[PDB]
């Protein structure tokens, strides 16, 4: 009881109707107190002539106050008063409670703006977190209560709290809870709704400087205090999934599992160390009876592989990423689809993993929902291709693909043919040939040989497609004249017999088709005014072009789509289109005023019986067998000996393909010459 220093302060606090105590001169008095009392020593000191303030300082009189100072020094001394007692503890909980019920109202006042106190409410927080005098709050009956009434002042919207005490308040609400071992789920939820209702990078804007007190709060929470949060972090999972279900409301326990497994997936984006928390029932969600959840279970891992994080899914969660592509094989075909469609992503955002995706693709490519297999052929369409080349590699993967080119189901087929084209030109305008990539190559390169095998199964639909495909991606109309050739070699290098007969076959059609449309225009220029109504060929010439319009129109799937098409044509009678037209068949046309005259031909036929669109989609892929694009100008380039010894695999196609266009006959050929003579 003895000490070298000595409260020097003694004068009453207390007005009662004998003596009296201005407001002025109380809140001077409870201000020398206060400093002093924050002066003195916990060890060295008297503490003895204290207790007279001891039973003084909790006077309902004075924590009820009107004026504010009063109680904000009367709770900076209580604050030091229970500093310097402790551990003995004066106040009993009844008494204790008074008084923590009133530095919550101080925390409360903190918030607003300034009564002209805040300088001892911030002394009131912070002396009572450097010296764990607030977890005194912790044990008492009604600390419960105190504690959802503590967060809810701090996470309380209407009020607005200083930078400078965010990791204070970190501090308090943290030793707090740390002393209860079952903290109520009102107070969970206001702690984890904030990685909800908060999320930054929303707004891009000047500085984003705004900040939120809640947010931070809860972050310092779920990382200086996850050791203790990650089990209640199971709790509040675990109770809001129970509270849902039992809910009278059978359309709830479904919306809010999806909004816990945001939540996961934020956690997992700031704090993934507490996601070992939840982990399990996720675990467990995948291999659930009802599929719904299995499919949300499915789309949140897949979200997680996708997010930045510190930490490392796969390496930690193993069990569950096993358990993730496990889903390749799930009953339900929407968890399937669900899965393969988040492939595209996670391969464009790590390349962790080259290995479980190379053997799950390969079974969603032959999987027996079509879904899933035009989910999976998706992923050459959206992922670019160099990510393509780079992560995947397996074998079955590009024979799967091709492979679907001659499948029954339409809209997979369709897709598949576009796909792996496009996927063919991206695929040699980008990635390159080295002594490892060149094994998967025999691949891609027999790509080209495989389009033309489908003018085999001879269909209306298919055809066109093929036809509108090859030009579009393999064999294009741009940039140069060199080029062209260049790769139109690189095309035809891996093709089999029957890709070169089908592809010169292609060719022998064109000269036949040419001859058509060149009379097409010639028997359309037939009303170019008063000929023969009923006179000439009158009754016969005009049964002959109606029915020689047929033959172009008996190799297109919709042949009552063009029949009208061109009809019309010769009903608008314009000598502008038709010399375009037939400049475009009149074959030995430069290559680059043919692609001038037909860009501007289709482009003059958009917005002029039904819309003049098929019109064009009918002419487009009708020149594609018509006009020559190969049979051209590219003969000097090929007969130019670009080669004076080795690379035999390319004099041989240029005997390929020269021998044959000799063959289309020289009748014509060996005249020019001479006129020459």
């Amino acid at each position: 009881k003895g000490a070298v220093t000595k409260l020097k302060f003694n004068s009453p606090i207390i007005s009662t109707s004998d003596q009296l105590i201005s407001t002025n001169e109380l809140l001077d008095r409870l201000k020398a107190l206060h400093e002093e009392l924050a002066s003195l020593d916990q060890d060295n000191t008297d503490l003895t002539g204290l207790d007279k303030y001891r039973d003084a300082l909790v006077s309902r009189k004075l924590l009820k106050h009107k004026d504010v100072g009063i109680r904000a020094f009367t709770a900076c001394c209580l604050s030091d008063i229970l500093r310097l007692y402790a551990p003995d503890a004066p106040y009993t909980d009844a008494q204790l409670t008074d008084i923590f019920k009133l530095v919550l109202s101080q925390f409360e006042q903190l918030g607003d703006q300034e009564n002209g106190y805040h300088i001892q409410q911030t002394y009131l927080i912070t002396k009572l977190l450097e010296y764990r005098s607030i977890v005194l709050l912790a044990d008492l009956p009604s600390s419960n209560n105190l504690l959802i009434e503590l967060f809810h002042i701090f996470y309380d919207p209407n009020k607005s709290f200083p930078a400078r005490l965010f990791n204070v308040i970190g501090g308090i609400l943290g030793e707090v809870i740390s002393e209860f071992d079952s903290v109520p789920l009102e107070v969970l939820r206001l702690i984890f709704n904030k990685f909800l209702t908060y999320n930054p990078n929303e707004i891009p804007e000047g500085l984003n400087v705004t900040s939120d007190c809640g947010y931070e709060v809860s972050l310092i929470l779920c990382d200086t205090y996850s050791n203790r949060m990650s089990r209640h972090l199971t709790k509040y999972y675990s109770e809001i999934i129970h509270e849902a279900t039992n809910d009278d409301n059978n359309s709830r326990l479904l919306t809010v599992v999806v909004k816990l497994h945001k939540l996961v997936l934020r956690l997992w984006e700031t704090v993934p160390e507490l996601i070992n928390a939840v982990i399990g029932f996720i675990y467990h969600e995948l291999s659930s009876e009802n599929e719904l959840f299995r499919k949300e279970a499915t789309k949140l891992i897949g979200q997680i592989l996708t997010s930045y994080s510190d930490l490392n899914f796969v390496s930690t969660h193993s069990d569950t990423f096993k358990a993730w592509i496990s889903k390749i094989a799930d009953i339900s075909p929407d968890v399937r689809v669900e899965w393969t469609e988040s492939i595209p992503q996670i391969i464009a955002t790590r390349e962790d993993i080259s290995k479980e995706l190379n053997q799950a693709l390969a079974k969603t490519f032959i999987d027996s929902d079509p879904r899933v297999r035009r989910t999976s052929v998706m992923i050459f369409n959206k992922v670019p291709v160099t990510e393509i080349w780079k992560n995947i590699t397996n074998k079955a993967i590009y024979t799967s693909l091709l492979h679907l080119a001659r499948e029954k189901h339409k809209e997979v087929r369709e897709l598949c043919i576009n796909t792996m084209a496009k996927f063919y030109s991206n695929s040699l305008n980008e990635i390159e040939r080295t002594y490892q990539n060149k094994e998967i190559w025999e691949i891609i390169d027999t790509i080209p040989s495989t389009l033309y095998n489908l003018y085999y199964i001879n269909d209306l639909n298919i055809n066109e497609q093929v036809d509108s495909v090859i030009f579009e991606y393999l064999l294009p109309f741009e940039p140069d004249n060199d080029k062209r050739v260049h790769r139109l070699l690189t095309v035809l290098s891996h093709f089999d017999k029957k890709a070169f007969t089908s592809f010169f076959a292609f060719n022998a059609r064109q000269i036949k088709i040419s001859f058509a449309i060149s009379k097409y225009i010639d028997f359309s220029k037939f009303l170019n005014n008063q000929e023969s109504m009923s006179s000439s060929q009158g009754p016969i010439v005009m049964n002959k072009y109606n029915q020689t319009l047929q033959w172009l129109a008996s190799g297109l799937s919709d042949s009552t789509k063009a029949i009208d098409a061109l009809e019309t044509i010769k009903q608008f009678n314009d000598e502008r289109i038709f010399y375009l037209l037939n400049a475009c068949v009149t074959n030995d046309i430069p290559f680059l005023t043919f692609k001038n005259c037909y860009n501007e031909l289709v482009s003059k036929l958009q917005t002029p019986s039904i819309m003049p669109r098929d019109i064009a989609k009918v002419i487009q892929i009708l020149l594609f067998r018509a006009s020559p694009i190969i049979y051209n100008v590219s003969n000097i380039s090929v007969l130019l000996n670009l080669s004076n010894n080795s690379d035999a695999k390319q004099l041989d196609l240029k005997r390929r393909i020269l021998d044959d266009i000799s063959k289309v006959n020289p009748t014509l050929f060996k005249d020019q010459i001479r006129t020459l003579k």
